[PDB]
C-alpha cells in the first residue's frame, strides 16, 4: 500500500529513531513492501521510515534508471563508517522537501552495515552516488535533513529554476 | 502591471544590485507602482526589485492587515544600521520561496535611510517586525535569502505542516 510521505516541518522527521527488532517478521516485510511501493510511486531513489511517520531505523533505496545503478536494498539498523576523509559535493533533493535541491558535501567512500528484512546481515563498501544516497537516508534516522548540511547557499533552489553548474 | 516573481535558484536573486539613479522619474514611479501591485497580488509584506528580476536597490513594503501595521513605503538606495546588538528570533517567509518558513534572528532595533521614489530622503528608526521586514528585503539587494541565516533547522519547513512554538 502507498503511504503518505510527511513533509519538512513535521516534527516526526526530527526524531532519533529506535532500532528494528522484528527482523524476519511478516509485519516488517509488509512495511518494507509499502516503503518500496511508496518510494516508486514518488519516483524516489531512497526513502527512510520516518518519512512515512514510522519511527524505525529502516530505509529502502536503489534503482536501475542519472547515475550508475544502485541495487534495490532494504536496510534495517544501518551504521555508517567513512573509509576516507575525502568529501565530494553533489546534488541532493528529498521527497519530504518537494521541488527543491542543493549541493551537499558527503563522504565519497563509506562502509555501511545492518540487516536485510529477513534478518541476514548486510555489509558493503560504497562510493559516489551509492554512498551519498545511504548517508542522506541515514540522516533521516537521526532527525536530520539536507538543508542543515548546505555550505553554499547559492546552490539551494527550485529544480526547475537552478542553473548552477557543479 | 503585475510582474512575475522569480524563485530561489534564479541567479538573478544572488546579484549585488546597483543604486537607483532616476529618483523623481516617470520610469521609477511606474516600476514602484508595478512593485506595489505585484506585492499586493501575492499577498506579500515586502518585495525587493531583484525579486521581479530588476537589478536595483529598491524595495516596497508595509500593510495594515498578524503584527502591528507597517506604513506602506517605497525605499530606494536603502542603508541599514543596527541601533543595539540585541537580536530577536522570528518567523520569516519569502515570495521567492513559496510554501516555506523558518525562524531567523534579526536586529531588534535599526535605523534605515534612503530615498522615496520622488527623491525626498527617508530616515526612520524601526523595531520588531517593521525592522525585520526591512532587513529581510535589504538582503535581496545584496544577493542573500533567509535560508543562509537559519540557525535552528528544526524550525525550517512548510507553512501548512510546521508546529514549532517560538
Ligand atoms: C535520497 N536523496 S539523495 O540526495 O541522496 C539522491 C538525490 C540526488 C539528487 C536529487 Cl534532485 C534527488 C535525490
Ligand atoms: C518580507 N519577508 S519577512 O520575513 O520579513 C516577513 C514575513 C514573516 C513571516 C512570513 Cl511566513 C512571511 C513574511
Ligand atoms: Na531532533
Ligand atoms: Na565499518
Ligand atoms: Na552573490
Ligand atoms: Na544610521
Amino acid at each position: 500500500m502507498i503511504r503518505d510521505i510527511i513533509r519538512m516541518g513535521d516534527k516526526r522527521l526530527l526524531r532519533v529513531a529506535p532500532q528494528v527488532t522484528n527482523l524476519g517478521s511478516a509485519e516488517l516485510h509488509a512495511l518494507v513492501s509499502d516503503m518500496f511501493e511508496t518510494m516508486g510511486a514518488a519516483h524516489g531513489v531512497g526513502l527512510a521510515a520516518p518519512q512515512i511517520a514510522v519511527d524505525l531505523q529502516l530505509m529502502v533505496f536503489g534503482f536501475e534508471a542519472e547515475a550508475p545503478a544502485v541495487p534495490l536494498t532494504a536496510l534495517a539498523n544501518a551504521q555508517i563508517e567513512p573509509l576516507s576523509d575525502e568529501m565530494e559535493n553533489g546534488w541532493e533533493g528529498c521527497l519530504s522537501i518537494p521541488g527543491l535541491r542543493a549541493v551537499i558535501p558527503r563522504y565519497r567512500y563509506i562502509r555501511y552495515r545492518g540487516f536485510a528484512p529477513d534478518g541476514s546481515p548486510i555489509e558493503r563498501e560504497a562510493e559516489g552516488f551509492h554512498a551519498r544516497v545511504v548517508q542522506h537516508e541515514y540522516d533521516h534516522l537521526v532527525g536530520r535533513l539536507y538543508p542543515s548540511r548546505i555550505e553554499n547557499f547559492d546552490t539551494f533552489g527550485f529544480d526547475d529554476v537552478l542553473s548552477y553548474d557543479l
